[PDB]
């Protein structure tokens, strides 16, 4: 066996060395194919065609470009191929537990079908991960390459989801500890998946992309921060990273929230609940499971990919017609229609046990204006986002350490005050869409009544175009001018 | 309603008139989203994961580009709104023909499934449009937006596939020949077809196009020849227009003629051989279809996508272990071993009824060297590939008309010489590829042998890696060295 | 005379009308390809070797886009081609006043060699339009293509520096008012020319932005607005405007405004200012003139570009020679040393009254640290940058006018607490650069010693490499540690 | 001291050596800051701003990519990293020579006013090179990094110019034979720089490239051939590589060779001849030269850049008025107008012994068209241009040495019959331009009848527009029908 070449649109050619290659071609793997990198994002985006699968190749590349730049500048520091290898791994392998439609099914769908379970792509990565090495043999392959597989399976499942239960690591020693900084980075959120995706995101979208992934790993140190040994980025590159964040930020207001691209989303999750008694996907031992199940058995979820979409479409089985048809509503684009979004004001907080008391709310909100078609709790959906930079309130460049051309080795802080004062003064913030199940004209006048006036009364932000869907509502008193 | 805006990667802002849009908004369209454009391919190149969908919307978006472009500049072609729309629709629908994995369903598994039948991409397109037309009832949309749906349906599915059998064409009278030189020209095969796909194509693969459609269309007028009105090009641009089907043959080379990703195509075809029995469609009225009978039911077709692999895959059916089993060792990455490529020399042509003759023909021969194992027809694959201009041994640009800078309303014609002696002499040839079934190092050194002693006795061309796999077979070949 | 059609890296194929050409083939518009955008930005972005000449071609082009789409969107306008060719002129035209290296001219060395005069590279663009005009018997094809010269003239000029003495305009009435906001808006600062600056200097420096003009085009309408008809956004755009905003930050943190950049401009001003004694410029009757007094004769200014620095550089006077010598230190790369960066931190801002007392403050700071050489005032270089969107301290997207979709031409505003919570506080701020003219380790040690003290005396910010450029000066202050 | 970092829009950001940025800030250097790299180019297209010195970085960039790549693969090669400064610093300093406008130096004006001698611009980047070396006391730097000066100054020089007289070079051993393969390769022509001038070139025209230097960098080895080590490619890559010159040979038709552009060099070079006589170059020790003469004394040729051309633009001096005119009439657009092409036919080829008698041929020629306006031979320009691909007669691709994939190191040849049928069957031809000085409509009609009559008698190729442009002359040629 030899090391492959492959040529990706968004790196160029990237070399795959031979154990990379038996741990991709695996059915775990190649299962990727079939699972959209932005889900419902395509029905909106039409470039938005592109996969988990190569995104996970670009993702390892970029892994092993930067354990093997701070390698190279820093020989001091011992990184062996060993270490890239299992680092190029971890990168790699990091999107195996992602579902149909990727986030919708971990954001959407099972929090809703099963409510029991704390279940995270992530915990999904490391039981398919697993599943993976046991299924293929991999343990000897990593041994015939200098692998240890006790220690460097635990490191690589380290990588992807953090300690698997005051260092708390056993894949590798705090000398390394900065290793676990680049795939799936803990502490501040900077690591290699999202330049992977900022870059090949912005390529399928057709909106461009400003932050300088190559410039960052040109710029990247190691340095000793309270005794550990940490990624450390230049002083004056500070700017570039808050940029970083606003590049986060605006992908997800251009793109990954589009109210459309949500409510498809909603659409399609609530058809895949509508299917999840029906639908089944033949498990471990011939045993059968659902949709709903297929994340308890790694042989099931494997075969649990974009497909059941189809699956459902193309069924003829009266049992699955509730879920057939919503489908096909979206093919005739007979979609949710949007009324309006919102946000909460000073310090007044959607807590997500209060979701399903909203649209209720809605369908509560005072008349004042000539009344018509009355709708209900039911016709009205409440999508409420949470927008941050990746760390609750926290503003994740505190948690970034640096350095200066003058003293290379010696970490330091910076404050946003050293920066700029133009930055944001807060970091998250929460966005509240509401549409109508029902599409006339008139029962869309009614629910936008309904929706200015339930803005108005909870004190939430002036809808925007408030002054002409409302302009019998929005006159009650005068805040909002 | 209104006009709709699309953000394409390729072309950015596209603007959709309500009668596009409702056409698009049907599971007739929809169903372009299941069929990977370049099908196998993206099994060697990663980033072509994109669909006929975008492209499709793409070549609509381009057809308007050119028939606007023209109308813009000659009043007195009186081209109206009408032909626009016309113009548009068809381009946008000449790819709703196509099956599962694009070009490997009517080149590769229709031929073999269906070897009594005439069946083309083309013929299924306008099949697919009548069905989309009826089954949504878009004449009452059509003639809404000023069309005369029985003038303008003949148009629009002449356009897609030529006359349906003087002036042959009952769409258009002869005045406005042009506006079929433009979404499928069965003149010289410059159309924006080709342009979409380069454009498309090299964005998501990773290589570059260097073909500039733009400035075509800046430099396009209409001129009459032969008593018909047509598209000319500036004289000046001959040079381009050749560099632009070099640009096809080049990435024919590079990307769609790839060994790997054809031996995949090949695979995956007859998989849906070995399961053409057992898979079922269901079609108008309830009738049940297998996969190369699903072309005779439009209802049936729609539902015939790249999905079916994925079904083969995921099947318990005993019946189908067969097919799948096929699937499961294109997921290992084992695949059918590539021999070796070769060339006939003369004037020797392979037709497709000596394609069958190939295998047998290959292992007959026998080359002066002990081998260790036998080999039989069955273990050989030959796979024969046309590479032309698109008009055969003809010179398309022999087929293109041309205004001067002086005389912008007259035709004229450039011949070869009149541009340059470094061109191709010869516009048409074949490559044929050998690949052995089994994958073992002996039964490859064996067929390897078998190969290159083929090529001796058919005369073709040393194969370019004769010296090294077969070192005892190429001396004793004077027409080579 | 045909119209001409230019390939443009940016903008691809743009056809420049008959009228177009004939001003653009003229000295006073060609002397602008040797002129360099960025200007001393080129002696650090080494692909920063665009000119001003072609970057008018683009804001020309984006003009005429612009108004063209506005008039075929909104007939009712009556925008006529005349107007069409008016904008495009207005945007061909706008930059003929720059000087050599661009803004280094009018930004730094006219306010230090004649600080008497207000002068701007927007009246030089009035005055070398005017010659321009003059000069080449423009006025009668301005005719010949069917412009009124006297008013359309006095239209173009407005458009490039507004108001040439209620409704201020006569080019154009007040239904004409949308007019006025393509080329340079001096309502709110989105106009045409920063869209072809962001791509044009991003394609040739090397990073990249994410703001899609096109879009912004197909999304923008005319509405009423108090008694004008005004260009509205399309109200969920609003985050994208913002967005523009930032971009144009990010583009002067990066590029505009590096702290090398701007030495080397400082060093090119400084030799420009010691030669503006004996370089001489030949003008109208054969009047002589000067570096500095060249701007009073457009005849003379013609003759005023970047080979100025060559000339000094190629030069062998002694009465040069301490000019000839700062522009041999920088080929030598022998620069002013880049010593820190700070901000003032409350409401009171340094004035431009107050620049020239800031070097001596440097030198009053003791650091009581043991220093070998000690400098006073003329060491040191102290630079202050004004960073803002554009409009002083206020919010520019609360001058812009927008439109619902439900009511396309009634414009409202929005509010930036309608928008995001996660946007800028402030709008404007200030940057101060501190460099030093001495170059040895032992200056450059005292410099940042003194640096650091002075920032510690006047309550500055903390320089982000404070701690390890000046340890024994920045415990003194409790508030860094 | 230290490592340098620079953004360069094509290759992204470029490592540079302490010792290549102290050649790099040189005024030897930094000199070609002041020469576009494609003269005229820039003036018909306006992308076309980038100059040497970018041009010349990207070389030494690229050429220090291909010596590590070799190195990393294959150790056994011993390549150092004083091997690596070295290629570098050649692929750094290979354009050192060029003068003015780039190739119209040493294409056109050179061999007008000096006809005489044997000059090159690489004759010029060697002489460059030592005076650079020799004024800048860089030799101590060069031993400070482990360098040898004699071996190795020599070692670069070779590199540039090859052999400055068995294995003919000294600089390194026949061991050592491929690392000359990599700046400029005398062997066969692939060398990184075309590469850089490909992606370059492409970048700034608005022509987009099509070949991947790096996929033939990662398919690169070392292999023996004829008791040398040379580089060698992947066989099945050999495609690639006939489209590699393809691309050079459209850029020339495309760009380099544009008739205007060509025109627009012949003009200034005309200029640059009639001010031959009083602009003065100052040399070594006050020793003054000419333009025509700079290139004897390295200290007035460093002086001698673009910056010429606006001299004689800006000069007052009445003994420049002929050249200044000149320059003035390319600022007004009053260019000698472009006639026509042509080619010989069948194996006839025009010696450059014969291109001064080539305008009295055509004046000679006598048309039957009636004229009154007759002109004499100095009104024609004749340019006679040499299309190959880049080795005379011959195919530069039966100069590569291949290495298939089962004897990765065993090196083989490709025969052109091996690759395709489809591919050029000569590799030189050439290309006759006519042009007019007088450039009144009834003085280009005449000309066009006597290029066409011209044509005729010479029994050339017939002019593409030739029924058009001289309808009473092509009829007399029925070879021409
Ligand atoms: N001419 C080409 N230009 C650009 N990319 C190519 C070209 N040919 C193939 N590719 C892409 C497709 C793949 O993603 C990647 C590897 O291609 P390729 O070199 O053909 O691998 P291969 O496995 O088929 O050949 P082999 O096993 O013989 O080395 O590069
Ligand atoms: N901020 C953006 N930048 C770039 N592209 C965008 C942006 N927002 C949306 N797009 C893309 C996604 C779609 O393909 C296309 C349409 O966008 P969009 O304006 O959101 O349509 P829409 O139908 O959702 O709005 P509406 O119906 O209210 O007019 O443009
Ligand atoms: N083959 C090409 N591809 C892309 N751009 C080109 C090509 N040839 C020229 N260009 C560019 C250069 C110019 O900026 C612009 C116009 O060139 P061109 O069409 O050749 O004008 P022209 O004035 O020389 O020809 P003519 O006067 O005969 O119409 O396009
Ligand atoms: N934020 C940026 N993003 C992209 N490119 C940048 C950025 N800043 C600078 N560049 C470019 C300009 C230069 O060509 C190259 C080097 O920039 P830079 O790192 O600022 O050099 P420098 O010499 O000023 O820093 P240093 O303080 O280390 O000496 O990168
Ligand atoms: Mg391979
Ligand atoms: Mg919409
Ligand atoms: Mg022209
Ligand atoms: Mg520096």
């Amino acid at each position: 066996d030899t090391m492959k070449v492959i040529n990706d649109p968004i790196h160029g050619h990237i070399e795959l060395h031979p154990l990379l290659v038996r741990i991709i071609d695996t059915p775990q793997f190649q299962r990727l194919r079939y699972i959209k990198q932005l889900g419902g994002g395509y029905y909106v985006f039409p470039g938005a065609s592109h996969n988990r699968f190569e995104h996970s190749l670009g993702v390892g590349y970029l892994a092993g470009c930067l354990v093997h730049a701070l390698g190279e500048k820093q020989p001091e520091l011992q990184i062996s191929e060993r270490d890239v290898l299992c680092v190029q791994i971890a990168g790699l392998c990091r999107n195996l537990g992602h579902g149909p439609f990727s986030h919708m099914f971990d954001g959407r769908f099972i929090p809703l079908a099963r409510p029991e379970v704390k279940w995270t792509h992530e915990q999904g990565s490391v039981m398919m991960f697993e599943h993976l090495i046991n299924s293929n043999g991999i343990k000897p392959v990593m041994e015939q390459y200098g692998l240890i597989p006790e220690e460097d399976i635990c490191f690589i499942k380290e990588q992807i989801v953090g300690p698997l239960e005051l260092w708390p690591y056993k894949g590798r020693p705090e000398n390394k500890s900065f290793l676990y900084e680049i795939v799936s980075n803990k502490r501040n959120g900077i690591d290699v998946d999202k330049w992977d995706y900022f870059a090949r995101d912005c390529h399928h979208l057709g909106i461009q992309n400003n932050f300088d992934y190559k410039r960052f790993i040109k710029f990247a140190r190691v340095c000793e921060v309270d005794n550990e040994l940490r990624i450390c980025a230049r002083d004056k590159e500070v700017g570039n990273l808050y940029d970083m964040f606003h590049t986060r930020n605006s992908l997800h207001r251009r793109a990954y929230q589009h109210k459309v691209g949500n409510i498809i989303d909603t659409m399609i999750t609530d058809a895949f609940l509508k299917a999840d008694d029906y639908i089944e996907i033949t498990g471990a031992g011939g045993k059968k499971y659902r949709i709903s199940t297929a994340i308890d058995d790694m042989e099931a979820y494997t075969k649990l990919t974009d497909n059941i979409f189809l699956e459902i479409l193309y069924s003829t089985d009266p049992k699955l017609k509730d879920a057939r048809e919503i489908l096909k509503q979206i093919e005739y684009r007979n979609l949710f229609k949007y009324v309006g979004e919102t946000q909460p004001t000073g310090q007044i907080k959607i807590k997500r046990e209060d979701y399903e008391s909203l649209p209720k709310e809605v369908a509560s909100a005072k008349p004042k204006v000539l009344l018509d078609v009355k709708l209900k709790a039911e016709d009205f959906i409440v999508d409420v986002i949470n927008m941050d930079y990746g760390m609750q309130e926290k503003n994740p460049i505190d948690h970034v350490s640096f350095y200066c051309k003058t003293a290379p080795n010696r970490a330091i802080r910076i404050t946003k005050n050293q920066v700029s004062q133009l930055l944001p003064e807060k970091f998250a913030e929460q966005l509240i869409r509401v549409y109508c199940k029902k599409v006339d004209r008139k029962s869309l006048y009614a629910a936008r009544q309904y929706f200015v006036q339930w803005c108005a009364d909870r004190n939430f932000t002036k809808p925007q175009d408030g002054d002409v869907i409302a302009p019998l509502i929005t006159p009650q008193k005068k805040e909002w001018n």
